[PDB]
């Protein structure tokens, strides 16, 4: 019975019961986060621990609590000073509170009346506050509000942003702290209803079906609920309400030895910073993972359109606000798909023609965070490659388009704007290349000058620089010199006496653009550099720290790195920053075609020859 | 009817007939290149063919244009190859290097020093380049590197013979030089990837994946090579030098057929080697320009190379004598599922919406000695156009020096793989809503915290129009998100903005060789990521018409010197992209596919998303 198994309904019911018998979960208390802790290093009988963040709707200070579900006990419980360590993640039940409060506020009603907007039709997005110049918000749980008109129940409100207007609200005290009206902007009038035949036109009748089937079923097996074996790979698929799908114990069976590669892979944070300097939006930075918890909003994915082919679904269970278990039905898709040619050669001299097909194992989920929808895909390939891809879609976040244009906003439709922004991800890769004794080298291509030893000026080379200590392990991209990062095990040698390794291949997209002195540069410090390496510690889980909401800065990676620990042949963690810089285009409106970003790792002397010689002819 | 139709066997046979009739194709003559020309701008029909004719008795070659429609020779000119370059390598010349070397006393002595049976020594016929050997100028030379084949079915690449190279004049049939710098062990392990001893028991764990289309494919093929698919329109051409060429890429937006790209091809591909040993320091293979990648296109087997419901084209090429030869099932065409197109679950409206993506795939796979490359063009529902190269085959080997190397990787005991690049040039003759186009370079612009940007969150972008060819040689800047936008300044979308497409490059390293090198001059195109020229009908390749043993002086740097107006003109984008390959143990004994490419996405071309009319699955 695997200690990395998914949380069961019964387990969550029991932490609820333990928090009840123990005295911490009455009415007025509400769970802002609940998840299982990974087993400790070396222990592996089992002790299933859950960690819980408890909010206080009666305004008392929140608690961080660790419970043992195996022994039926509270391991620890500590009161939180939110002004110091940060506010708890946004609750789903607060998604409506911003709108409901504002609907009876005279300053808000006056702003709506000036624009002739019916209050019954004004939707207000519950938007994270960050930390700016407002002293009264320190210690207070604040959400900011931007308004969108919905003309009728099925209307897309994103088509009708109300610019020049923003409200700040305290969601514990149920007070409106501020209403800011800098002037009326026309509310864009065209609708963005992408299911309306008026807008779609007649639907295409030209697409013939593509049937993908597996008459003998899939080549992977699922045992113990979430243990996958596929084509030499083995792993455990976890799920957490903050991170979403998490991969554990990624290993590869090389002959008869199960060889670890990655101990834990996750998307540990993702931030969406906006680059419109208008006071109406200039505070806007959404930490979809750390503030909102992307796992909790995972869609129930339907067969034949979200996931095509022979699909095996996991239905993860999470906690509601009161500690009752809630299933995300068909929340995780697992399937294998063809991936074209793996290897091919037609040899003149031998007469031998050889072709083999590639395939990949896909483990995915899709989440919706307000207007955004994101797919998170992990891929394992026959040849040992590991890949992540994020697919970004949904509806773009809108504003008015100013008369006489903008350097910081795109026009989508008449009067309709889309502020510039980025989506930046952090992949946390707890590495275990042939076990835990690992190190990282930065590899650059090296150009050589024509001269003695290189008389024709054709020579080129490479250089590798070991990252020895955390203070040296904050690295940037250099696409021009083909910069990559190799994680090796200096005590595990391949048959050519070279240390075994994996090479991280980044897309080299721009990192965080904000000025280095900005609030967002301090709070999302991770996003300013492409690659970070830390020494593993059990309490260093997120690059932005445990409590991101209204936390002032420096938390997470920059504080971790400051310990300056030895990472040369030690248990280490790689943190890869990657993202999309989005200047919205007309083609993104009224619903955005998928765009993608990601990274991959390829074996680099890990194997003793190609690991796919034993793949059969098709 | 279509003037863009593939060459037929009859047309090639007629070109043969016209040339013979004109006295240009006697018994000593060989066709080193034959291809149909594209119709003239603003063109009833005149199918013209261009031919490079080699003479095996040593007479000067000719470049000839024929009108097959009119039965006439348009032009015929004698080439001085010392000046303008040698013709492409002929397939019949491949065996010549081995055959001549087998009775050469210097070569036999070198093999005897190594205890190698000449009957087992394969010799790779390698392009010579231009270096320090004055006697080679005006002569057709190939260089030879040796590999031992232990038995008929053995992979010779496992057993390179280092420290030895030979140079051969393939017309006079003379060995000009044999250089033996010293014996290296010939690596002993076999690289036989079908041998059960090396593969182990084959996996029985792979269960079938079946891709079918019960009602057939969603695309139509008319006039032999005209494809219509999900609003897209194009013609699929094929040339022996370039391989698959895409013509007239257009998109039917409502009632209007809107051009996007007039011609898309891979116009050159070079493989420069980075091992400074005299035995390999001359190695640079222009697979397209010197070898002609289309002529070596594989016949693709149903169910193995192309999975699903496949429509094949079987293009016809000329042999050395002007007789037509079909490449059976040489071009694959199919549509495939491409995951999610668009998705949103809206809380306020209660509407949940999901649509699937698809792409049209047009591909071919060629084999150039040890290398095998797949060339893939993709068209997506949303207007995206993409190219992908898939590189596989067996790596080019050497000895691995005792005490290591800064320029060669170890694959197996004693077996090396010198470092190299594979660098492609995509020639995109742009027609964004027609021919009046321009190109802007777009960079992200960071902004300083201060007045107007008090919280320091603002960021922007800037576009710089490339106005004349002298300003149109550009480099990558990944850090600033650099892209290039091709727009039509006379065609505006409903928001009064010029329609455009944005080119997204991979930002891989460009040519690494010292800028004073022969390869940096011969492959000048490869030193920069982006070039823009004014269209001219004789500016077809970034390296010129004749690359074999040709120095600098032709191709893109000569074209760019004309400094022509490209601001609202008929322009051509040339994008350099490549893989830099430090071979790894996992590449041996047969290489897993690696990829490189680029794409173009609509950028205000459409008045809103072009896939609102895609139905639910
Ligand atoms: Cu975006
Ligand atoms: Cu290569
Ligand atoms: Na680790
Ligand atoms: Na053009």
């Amino acid at each position: 019975a695997s200690p990395f198994r998914l949380a069961s309904a019964g387990e969550i019911s029991e932490v609820q019961g333990i928090l009840r018998t123990a005295g911490l979960l009455g009415p007025e208390k509400r769970i802002a986060y609940l998840g299982v802790l990974d087993p400790a290093r070396g222990a592996g009988a089992e002790d299933r621990r859950f960690r819980v963040f408890i909010h206080d709707v009666s305004g008392a200070r929140p608690q961080e609590v660790t419970v043992s579900v195996t022994n039926g006990t509270v391991i620890s419980a500590v009161e939180l000073d939110t002004a110091a360590t940060g506010e708890l993640p946004v609750l789903e039940e607060e998604f409506e509170v911003v709108e409901q409060l504002l609907a009876t506020d005279e300053r808000w009603l006056k702003a709506l009346a000036a624009r002739n907007l019916d209050v019954s039709k004004v939707r207000v997005a519950p938007l994270s506050a960050g930390v700016f110049e407002y002293a009264e918000e320190r210690g207070r749980r604040i959400l900011r509000g931007l308004a969108f008109v919905q003309d009728f129940p099925e209307d897309s409100a994103w088509a009708h942003p109300v610019d020049g207007l923003v409200a700040y609200v305290d969601v514990v005290s149920k007070e409106v702290t501020r209403v800011i009206d800098t002037g009326v902007f026309p509310v864009p009038a065209e609708h963005g209803n992408y299911t309306d035949p008026e807008l779609t036109g007649p639907l295409r009748t030209t697409q013939k079906p593509i049937s993908i089937t597996q008459p003998e079923g899939p080549s992977f097996t699922v045992t113990g609920g979430n243990h996958i074996e596929w084509e030499k790979w083995s792993l455990d698929v976890g799920f957490d309400v903050r991170e979403g799908v998490v991969l554990h114990n990624i290993a590869f069976r090389d002959g008869d030895r199960l060889r670890p590669i990655i101990n834990r892979a996750s998307i540990a944070e993702m931030v969406v910073p906006y680059g419109d300097p208008s006071p109406i939006r200039s505070w806007q930075n959404y930490f979809d993972t750390g503030e909102y918890l992307v796992g909790q909003y995972a869609n129930s994915l339907e067969l034949g359109c979200d996931c095509l082919g022979d699909i095996t679904y996991l239905s993860p269970v999470i906690s509601d606000a009161f500690g009752n278990p809630r299933e995300i039905r068909n929340g995780i898709c697992m399937h294998e798909e063809d991936w074209g040619i793996l290897a091919k050669h037609s040899d003149l001299w031998s007469g031998i023609n050889y072709t083999r097909r590639n395939r990949r194992m896909v483990i995915s989920f899709f989440t919706t965070i307000g207007n955004y929808d994101y797919g998170f895909y992990w891929y394992l390939y026959l040849d040992g490659t590991i890949e992540f891809e994020a697919k970004a879609t949904g509806v773009v976040f809108t504003s008015a388009f100013p008369e006489g244009g903008s350097d910081n906003i795109s026009q989508l439709a008449p009067g309709l704007g889309a502020p510039f922004h980025q989506h930046i991800f952090s992949a946390r890769l707890d590495m275990a290349i042939d076990g835990f004794t690992n190190r990282v080298e930065e590899e650059d291509v090296v150009r050589q000058t024509m001269g003695p030893g290189n008389e024709r000026g054709n020579a080129f080379s490479r250089k590798r620089t070991v990252l020895t200590r955390e203070s040296e392990a904050v690295r940037e991209a250099d696409a021009r010199t083909g910069r990559t990062w190799i994680i090796s095990n200096p005590e595990s040698k391949n048959r050519l006496n070279e240390p075994v390794g994996y090479k991280l291949h980044a897309h080299n997209q721009p990192t965080l653009l904000a000025d280095p002195g900005s609030s967002i540069a301090r709070r999302a410090a991770f996003a300013t550099k492409d690659l970070w390496v830390t020494r593993y510690a059990d309490d260093e889980r997120y690059p932005t720290g445990d409590f991101v909401n209204q936390h002032s800065g420096g938390a997470g990676l920059p504080s971790y790195i400051a310990q300056d620990r030895d990472i040369d042949g030690q248990d280490i963690v790689v943190w890869h920053t990657f993202g999309l810089t989005h200047f919205p285009r007309v083609e993104d409106w009224p619903i955005m075609p998928v765009d993608t970003v990601g990274f991959k790792l390829r074996p680099e002397g890990f194997f003793d020859r190609s690991p796919v010689l034993d793949v059969p002819a098709n």
